[PDB]
């Protein structure tokens, strides 16, 4: 029933994802990353991380990075998978991205599971070992469901990037544009 009531979320965001997110236009498809970044503000704001990057990829992936705990990883109650599966399976952004992926660096582990509008490609495996804690998302929004436009602007990310260093302080916010390799961007916001 848990698993069922997943994939009737995934659906239900996916038919009205203005509902959801305001809209499917450009003011939209930049919501999407302040979903993700207010994911990991909690995270700092818990105690627990005080770096978050945002990178622009090669074919406007972004990628955002935390130093948190880690999403978690154990065995659910409810769902019977993961937590940080169970987390990301519930995510508006997961579905209304053609594919997300996840990197979980907790335990002394990195953990790896990959999506397309939401649906698991794969179960959550360990792919490696680490010294650090944290958290990547990487996405790919939906041009299905962002019709007008998938080309993120560097300003409008770079102007609430800023104001959200401004508002908590203490936390570092990067802000990286890779799509050009031959002319890579950085601006980088750290108050007090
Ligand atoms: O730490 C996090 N960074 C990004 N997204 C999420 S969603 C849930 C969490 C955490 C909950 C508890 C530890 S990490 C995070
Ligand atoms: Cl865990």
């Amino acid at each position: 029933a848990g698993q069922i009531q997943v994939l009737e979320g995934l659906e239900a965001v996916r038919k009205r994802p203005g509902m959801y997110i305001g809209s499917t236009s450009e003011r939209g498809l930049h919501h999407l990353v302040w979903e993700i970044v207010d994911n990991s503000i909690d995270e700092a704001l818990a105690g627990y991380a005080n770096q978050i990057e945002v990178v622009i990829e090669k074919d406007n992936w972004i990628k955002v990075t935390d130093n948190g705990r880690g999403i978690p990883v154990d065995i659910q109650e409810k769902m019977g998978r993961p937590a940080v599966e169970v987390i990301l399976t519930s995510s508006v952004v997961n579905a209304l991205s053609q594919d997300l992926e996840v990197y979980v660096h907790r335990n002394e582990t990195i953990y790896h599971q990959a999506y397309k509008k939401g649906v698991p490609q794969f179960d959550l495996k360990e792919v490696g070992t680490t010294d650090k804690t944290g958290t990547v998302i990487r996405f790919k929004a939906d041009g299905e469901i962002f019709t007008e436009t998938t080309v993120y602007n560097y300003e409008t990310l770079q102007q609430r990037i800023r104001e959200l260093a401004f508002l908590n302080k203490g936390i570092q916010i990067t802000l990286r544009d890779e799509r050009d390799e031959e002319n890579v961007r950085e601006d980088s916001y750290h108050y007090e």
